[PDB]
């Protein structure tokens, strides 16, 4: 486990409120107000999963052997879905392919349609590792990301995403390929 | 970190290894197989040896023993075309086929090999080759499932987090499991047969 997390009393899952002025609180505020400098930040969580963590860490040593495969990257979600995310991390079964959306800039995911304004006016939206890896353009219908090669249809790619050149967001199609490391709630 | 008795295989991520008839590892599946599918025969039984599935199987399992007898050894018949994919990445439930009665959408798993061989899911290729898996999933705790689900149900109306580990056509009489996450389930043989 990250040596950074705090003490959880052999607890397996706790949700830990960050303290601003602090580096960790500031350098996560940085990357969300470096496109959503106009919204105020109400306050900021560090995700402490171990589970989800094993798994995604697991997967992460996977790629680095099979192949640079995580980004940091934005998902804003209802507030309805945060018990669910902390708990057990982004699902599919719940564009450019059918799996979960993941936004290179704050700005996209604090849209109302991702991160949809709970009855207090509360907005969500998680500081995501993804472990994108090797990508390539998405198309709608995408169950899977496609192969590298057609005629080896099982070598696939880690991710899709809207263009390589100038990616804006990424979908990845398997459980243990994003670990939500903080929950941002914020506010107009 | 990969069972001790698993063949070398050596710089690869997986492979098939083949089994040898008389063997106790053979005679058991076979054993398995027969005990409903006795009008069938087997061509061959392959142990399926895929490093990365099992780390993280065995993750998923380690984890369900802590939260939590959480391991099922079931079957999955499929068309030959699904086969490759099955091996180097197991059971995908977006890519997962409807049920003749569904209990949700996950990847499904028999209790008896004689649901499994049925042409509606180990598809006969033009060979004439029928494909199951012999599967351990991780079917936990499970309650009867139902149309629609697309993740197992809460064990509490009211901790909609804390989930139930599968879902069953029968909890009293279980014939067979629903699985709605990635690595529940370790493709551990794949049985070819004809008729
Ligand atoms: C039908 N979907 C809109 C359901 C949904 O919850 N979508 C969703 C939900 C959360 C999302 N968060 C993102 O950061 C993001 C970034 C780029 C593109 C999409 C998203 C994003 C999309």
């Amino acid at each position: 486990l990250p040596e950074h997390w705090t003490d959880m009393n052999h607890q397996l899952f706790c949700m830990v409120q960050l303290e601003p002025g602090q580096s960790e609180y500031n350098t996560i505020k940085d990357k969300f107000t470096r496109t959503c400098s106009s919204y105020a930040i109400e306050k900021i969580e560090r995700i402490q999963n171990a589970f989800l963590w094993q798994s995604y860490q697991v997967k992460k040593r996977q790629m680095d052997i099979k192949n640079n495969n995580e980004r940091l990257l934005f998902h804003g979600t209802d507030a309805d879905s945060v018990p669910y995310v902390n708990q057990h991390g982004f699902n599919r079964s719940c564009s450019y392919g059918k799996g979960t959306y993941f936004a290179v800039d704050a700005s996209y995911s604090a849209k109302d349609t991702y991160s949809k304004p709970d009855s207090n006016g509360r907005k969500h939206m998680y500081v995501v590792r993804v472990l994108t890896g090797v990508f390539t353009k998405g198309r709608a219908g995408l169950v899977t990301p496609p192969p590298k090669n057609p005629h080896n249809p099982t070598d696939l790619f880690d991710s899709v995403t809207n263009n390589t050149r100038s990616p804006k967001l990424f979908v990845v199609f398997f459980d243990n390929q994003a670990y939500p490391e903080y929950l941002i709630t914020f506010t107009a």
